[PDB]
């Protein structure tokens, strides 16, 4: 019961901790994720290592070989019993790898600076003027890819043409793309959340696109998963996810 846990870095689900003497191991670590897997570890009895995702991304598949890549990819491959991450729960992950049910749930959305006359992905969708895009490789770049929606499909047509400009490699590239051009940024929910509450300047333009939830990942047919699952809906009755939540939000700026 020693497990490999893969993990990404990611504010304020899980970051480096800041120290004067350089710290090792698991100690390394913070965030909502982290306390999210001390939690489990303590509920379902296990110890851990936390690795983090070789190649920084978390999941999509190649259009190419039907290859996947990221956390879903090292779950695949066995190089990790568990990921604990902000990792979405989507029907095509499911076909590969395994979730337990959601710790948080959220949606697509856009982030982009406050008073302008955007108010919806169908105002990003109709110009060119304003760049959007996503993180590379994960699942709201999928959403995209995929969808049918007229709107949605437009989109993509537009990330896709210009991909090395507007699909980034991170949140954090994409939140510096905001504040650095004329950018609005397509980002899970929960996220947006914790960005706002720190650039007073940028906003969450119009609702949530999609509906979805995160949930710890394991390779199919762990025994782990259904405990997981357990443990999660104990820590939410018991009003643990949501102080965790609250802990790493410090819903406290602006
Ligand atoms: N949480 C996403 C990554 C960020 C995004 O796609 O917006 C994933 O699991 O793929």
């Amino acid at each position: 019961r020693s497990l490999i846990v893969t993990t990404i870095l990611e504010e304020p689900y899980v970051l480096f901790k800041k120290s004067d003497k350089p710290l090792y191991g698991n100690d390394r670590f913070e965030g909502y994720c982290i306390d999210l897997l001390r939690e489990l570890s303590t509920i379902l009895g296990f110890t851990y290592e936390i690795r983090l995702v070789e190649d920084g991304k978390y999941g999509a598949q190649d259009d190419v070989n039907g290859q996947w890549n990221g956390m879903v990819r090292e779950l695949i491959d066995h190089k990790a019993d568990l990921a604990v991450a902000p990792l979405a729960i989507t029907y095509v992950r499911e076909e590969v790898i395994d979730f337990s049910k959601p710790f948080m749930t959220l949606g697509i959305s856009i982030l982009y600076r406050k008073g302008t006359p955007i108010d919806s992905a169908d105002d990003l969708a109709k110009q060119t003027k304003i760049e959007y895009g996503a993180v590379e490789d994960g699942a709201t770049m999928t959403f995209f890819k995929k969808s049918k929606i007229s709107t949605y499909d437009k989109m993509w047509a537009f990330m896709s043409s210009r991909r090395q400009s507007v699909l980034v490699k991170s949140n954090e590239e994409g939140i510096q793309r905001v504040l650095t051009s004329d950018y609005a940024f397509l980002m899970e929910s929960t996220t947006i959340e914790f960005v706002t509450q720190r650039n007073c300047n940028l906003t969450q333009i119009g609702g949530l696109i999609d509906s979805k939830g995160y949930g710890v990942g394991t390779p199919m047919g762990s025994p782990y998963r259904d405990k997981i699952t357990l443990a999660i809906l104990k820590l939410q009755e018991q009003g643990k996810l949501h102080m965790m939540k609250e802990k790493w939000w410090r819903g406290n700026g602006c």
